[PDB]
């Protein structure tokens, strides 16, 4: 009577500690109540691993908590998926990526920054690059025991700002920030436990004899970074001169050398020499340009960014009877940046068009079930059902 | 007889490093006759006096900046642009532009940083100097645990467990557990005081053992960087990533229409560490964008690099001197070599004549021609010149 449609779908990413374990939920609903059977992303059943891995009494694939000794790839680092099947058809939810993560002891660093007078700074929390997925600054700390807090960032007013990509800011240092030493906490997204830096940075203020023309922290006059959609990204402006520099912001014409001035407002701001966007848009990607003048000279340094979107996807139609012999046409109406492939499936196995429009011109008693458009990245998948109908 | 104008046999460099304590002297010498004086300028061609102390002109055509206090230190002296001005009766030369730098000496501390590397891949370990002492501080010497001394290598030979990059960091191929049972110290040397100073701080090895396997991931999130170089100096292309099972890397350089790239071809020249391409001998042919590609079993990734490789500036006129009848033809061409090249100018006398095109050819020649003529090349960084006389028959 009805095809099968995912009501709840496992997200594309799950992420957990081998001590918390794991549980993921798949259900749908259709006329006759469809089978939830959990599979691997090339289309095999999988069945219980003792202690590992287990299918629930409700149908949930689990992942008990285990000894990192017993940590085995093809079941904790696989990529899963959720089947669906009717009498009238089945389908595959989107990608589901497990990672069980074995929590090993990491240290943060707190690095000293060495500033001219009245130039102001950035503070960064180094964290080691095995722990860097999962692991983040939960906030600032200072000797006199003041916290600085993360914001989206509403009011860029004041001295101390923490930015949304967790570095600590600090407009116009002078002599008298020089008495404090800085610490940050860092936050692990798994076990939610938090860990001060091992080592407290602290500010060198040096006395600015004679003029300096504007200095880079990195000889490196490119680079690129990437963002998602609806958060606040930011542009970093490094530079220290004497006397203290004016910083300006413009955006590249795309394929062109042109450029224009990054308008200012509520959502996009500048503070200081540093540039920050709040609520992104895939629009904001693009080439930019960060200049530094003062009176003895200036330089500019280049930045790419890349705004990702959430992919999406919708088949239009729905639902379609079709006569045998007739044409029947599936559009698949996606969303989301950037998009790598296209694909469609049929009950579950790959139709082999990577087109964004499916069309079957001679229908026979064959071609009737579930349809399936899919859309993804590197990073990323996104799945629409549809359902065709004889006579 | 045998009279000729000034033409500079000792032009002092470009760029002129010195220390408060160290002091410095300038020697600007130019031959002729009758004997030139020589006199010393700023950029915008005005003479400059002694400043009790600080900046001395000595009679034999020295410039002298004795030691001074911090507290002395003044940006119209010390942080100056100069020249020298070399003239006779038949005409005057002017030098090539002479940047005056002198440096208060900052106590600073370099960081011998702990690098986590998974086991069997290669890693590079950072020496982290303050960005202060940037340009007069680089790494001697690397020094470990054991009291084994590694020492900058030209590169000749790259094989072997140890190879000190010619940028200073310490390159290690297939790190095994033994290797994090010891502890690194770079020793940095400072180019203007010659005093050498440890790290104080000993960097250690942590060889995490892989949990399951994982994709290649760089050490930055950032897919392109640039960085500048300099002709017949080894240039080193870092490419920093771990992965599991070990990555294999491939160097690629895209062609001027930007959308094809070709194979890096590695020979006794251009050599690739584990992952680390060497350019030795650098020349200015070298310049493009970089394309390295970390591929492996469980993904891929790759980083791109814009390399600029600079020349050095030269420049001389064709005819070093001719005597004209007043037949109106004469002609001057300038010889100039380096990159890059942003304007090329003639002068007469020390004044700009307004042309800027390499062959200078003066029709119509009067007395009014007679001096000396002078072809300037510039980049941003550096200048350089080159001198001519014009005689009337
Ligand atoms: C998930 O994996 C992690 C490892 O990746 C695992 O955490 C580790 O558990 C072991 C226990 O099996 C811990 O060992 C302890 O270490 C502390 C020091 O940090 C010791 O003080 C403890 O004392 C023990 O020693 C006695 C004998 O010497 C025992 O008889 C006594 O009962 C104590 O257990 C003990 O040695 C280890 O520290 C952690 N490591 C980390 C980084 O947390 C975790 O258990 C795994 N989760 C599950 C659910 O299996
Ligand atoms: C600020 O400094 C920039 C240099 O970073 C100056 O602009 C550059 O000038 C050079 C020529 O020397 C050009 O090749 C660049 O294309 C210019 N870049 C830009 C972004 O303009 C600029 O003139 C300086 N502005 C002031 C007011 O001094
Ligand atoms: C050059 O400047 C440095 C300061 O940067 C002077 O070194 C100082 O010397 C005094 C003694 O006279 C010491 O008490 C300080 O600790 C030193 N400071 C540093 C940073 O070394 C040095 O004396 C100056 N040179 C001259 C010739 O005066
Ligand atoms: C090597 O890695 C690259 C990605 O770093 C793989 O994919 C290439 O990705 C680009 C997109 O940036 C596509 O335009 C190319 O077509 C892809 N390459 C190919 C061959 O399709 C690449 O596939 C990897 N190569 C191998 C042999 O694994």
């Amino acid at each position: 009577q009805k095809g099968p449609v995912f009501l709840k779908e496992p997200t594309n990413r799950i992420d957990f500690s081998n001590s918390t374990g794991a549980e993921i939920e798949c259900k749908a609903s259709g006329n006759p109540m469809p089978e939830i059977i959990w599979i691997r992303s090339d289309g095999t059943a999988v069945g219980d691993v003792p202690g590992l891995r287990q299918i629930s009494s409700d149908g949930k694939l689990v992942f008990p908590p285990f000894r990192a000794e017993d940590y085995r790839q093809e079941v904790h680092a696989q990529v899963y998926a959720c089947l669906a099947r009717n009498q009238f058809g089945s389908i595959i939810s989107r990608d589901v990526h497990v990672r069980a993560v074995v929590i090993q002891s990491y240290e943060s660093e707190a690095d000293n920054e060495y500033v001219i007078r009245g130039n102001s700074v950035v503070m960064k929390c180094e964290i080691p690059s095995y722990v860097a997925d999962f692991v983040f600054v939960d906030l600032w700390l200072d000797s006199e025991g003041r916290n600085y807090y993360p914001n989206n960032a509403a009011e860029t007013d004041g001295k101390y700002l923490v930015l949304p990509s967790g570095e600590l800011h600090i407009r116009e240092v002078g002599p008298e920030d020089g008495y404090k030493s800085y610490q940050c906490r860092t936050k692990h997204r798994l076990t939610g436990e938090t860990r001060l830096s091992a080592t407290k940075g602290r500010l060198v203020i040096t006395e600015p004899v004679g003029s300096k023309a504007p200095t880079f922290a990195t000889a490196s006059k490119i680079s690129s970074l990437l963002g998602s959609s609806s958060s606040d990204i930011v542009l970093l402006c490094q530079a220290q001169a004497f006397p203290v520099p004016y910083t300006r912001w413009y955006k590249f014409i795309e394929g062109t050398t042109r450029k224009q001035a990054v308008v200012l407002n509520d959502r996009v701001k500048q503070v200081s020499g540093t540039l920050i966007i709040k609520d992104a848009v895939v629009e904001d990607s693009g080439k930019y340009l960060c200049v530094v003048n003062n009176s003895v000279g200036g330089e500019s340094v280049e930045t790419v960014l890349t705004v990702t979107a959430p992919l999406s996807a919708k088949i239009d139609p729905p639902t379609q009877t079709v006569d045998f012999g007739r044409p029947a046409v599936f559009t698949c109406q996606y969303t989301g940046n950037p998009i790598k492939t296209v694909s469609w499936m049929k009950d579950g196995k790959a139709i082999g068009h990577s087109e964004p429009v499916l069309r079957i011109e001679s229908v026979k008693k064959e071609d009737k079930g579930m349809y399936q458009c899919f859309v993804r990245n590197d990073q990323e998948s996104a799945e629409a059902s549809a359902e065709l109908k004889l006579g």
